[PDB]
């Protein structure tokens, strides 16, 4: 099953730590229970640092990468410098602010979308605009430019890309960037990306190829993740509209069943890897120094023991605490921005087109399993 991310580390269906190798051939620890999981990504000994001796990304094309990461590749000191450049505009406080430029997003599409006759590919007509509108808009990239950068986000992403592919893609992605960079006045006032660029790149609180570092990574989790779980959520909402009702009978349980869908539609799918910086032992499990380990989410987040009937879509749960965005001082900076997009977006377009159902088969559509994070590259649904 496409909708279950069992085969991602077959191995793990034997065992809670499973040993693995990599892309390159390097081993790995990888823990599939939440517990473990959480242990493993706020322990002190296990390293998001991309520079040190062994250090393996999950990709060949982030690979390309590792000497010259952007923050989600560091340790502190720097990694608490530079998240603390831009973590102050996602605080939930503030992201509520756009809340309302997020609905007007939306209703925008989907008043697109009511004159269109179906079927339509809801990846490129919904999901994707939604998305990339809404982080473009914060950030300040201009209308002429989302095409390429929309490009150039599929090539980072790609999990079978080459390490001279990758470098190639990041090399280009990052010559844009660094013109927005040196050259911010083209960028409306209320941007982010000025913001950071006239203030704490200008203020030296970092450099400029940290800068592009940033900014890259806001690109990029901005919303390929946001629009691929929107994406996974229609499929759901597909097979099983009635699961759905909520949305009309109990809008305050919309939040939850947002988390619902984080939890079951892990799009971080291959996990996220560390690397250890002295001998550890979790999980039942010694982990020498230097080896690098796999917490992987989307099997934390159906570990039967902390959510039950995990393989089954159940907004009827509490709220449970998915690791969808990870965990740690890691843990998606830009979390808050996409559980407004979900809460807005999903509703809106069930609500505005019920008889969603698909365009074709379940076993014909082209799911992602040829990219770090999970979706489809076309979602083909009629109505
Ligand atoms: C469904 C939506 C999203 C998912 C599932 C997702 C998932 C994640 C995950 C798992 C990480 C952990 C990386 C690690 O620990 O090694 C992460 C980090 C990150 N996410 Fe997201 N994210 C999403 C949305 C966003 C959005 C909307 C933004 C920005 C607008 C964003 C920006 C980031 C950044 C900058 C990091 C790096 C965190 C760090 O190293 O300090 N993410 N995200
Ligand atoms: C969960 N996840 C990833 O592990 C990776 C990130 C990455 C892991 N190692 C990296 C090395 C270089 C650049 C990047 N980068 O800019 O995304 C990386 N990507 C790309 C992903 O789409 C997702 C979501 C994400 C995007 C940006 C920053 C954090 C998370």
């Amino acid at each position: 099953s496409p909708l279950e991310p069992y085969h991602i580390y077959p191995e793990a269906k034997s065992c809670p730590v499973a040993k693995v190798g990599l892309w390159n051939g390097t081993p790995a620890h990888v823990f599939s229970g939440y517990e473990d999981v959480r242990t493993v990504l706020q322990d002190r000994r296990f390293s998001s640092d991309s520079r040190r001796p062994n250090f393996t990304e999950l990709t060949p094309t982030l690979q390309s990468q590792a000497a010259a990461p952007p923050f989600v590749r560091t340790d502190n000191p720097d990694h608490r410098r530079l998240r603390g450049t831009i973590a102050r505009e996602f605080l939930p406080k503030h992201i509520e602010l756009l809340r309302p430029a997020i609905r007007e997003i939306v209703q925008g599409v989907l008043d697109g979308l009511a004159e269109t006759a179906p079927p339509q590919d809801m990846l490129e007509a919904f999901a994707v605009p939604v998305a990339s509108a809404t982080v473009f808009r914060l950030l300040g990239i201009p209308a002429e430019d989302r095409a390429l950068l929309t490009r150039c986000v599929k090539g980072v992403v790609s999990a079978v890309g080459s390490e001279d592919e990758g470098a190639e893609v990041f090399r280009t992605l990052g010559e844009y960037i660094g013109g927005l960079v040196q050259d911010p006045s083209e960028l409306p006032e209320d941007s982010l990306i000025r913001r950071l660029v006239t203030g704490p790149y200008q203020e030296k609180q970092l450099t400029f190829h940290e800068t592009i570092g940033v900014i890259l990574m806001l690109i990029v989790g901005g919303y390929d993740t946001t629009a691929s779980t929107i994406s996974l959520s229609l499929v759901s909402y597909a097979l099983q509209p009635e699961k759905f009702s909520v949305v009309h009978e109990h809008p305050e349980r919309i939040p939850l069943l947002v988390e619902e869908l984080l939890r079951y539609h892990t799009v971080s799918q291959l996990g996220l890897g560390r690397i250890a910086t002295e001998d550890v032992e979790v999980g039942g499990v010694t982990v020498r120094a230097g080896q690098m380990v796999v917490a992987a989410l989307p099997l934390a987040n159906r570990d039967e023991s902390v959510f039950p009937n995990p393989d089954e879509l159940d907004f009827d749960r509490p709220s449970v605490p998915h690791v969808g965005f990870g965990y740690g001082p890691h843990q998606c900076v830009g979390q808050a921005l996409a559980r407004v997009e979900l809460q807005e977006a999903i509703p809106a377009v069930i609500r505005r087109l019920p008889g969603m159902r698909l365009a074709c088969a379940l076993e014909d559509l082209p799911f992602r399993h040829d990219m770090a994070t999970y979706g489809i590259h076309e979602l083909p649904m009629t109505w």
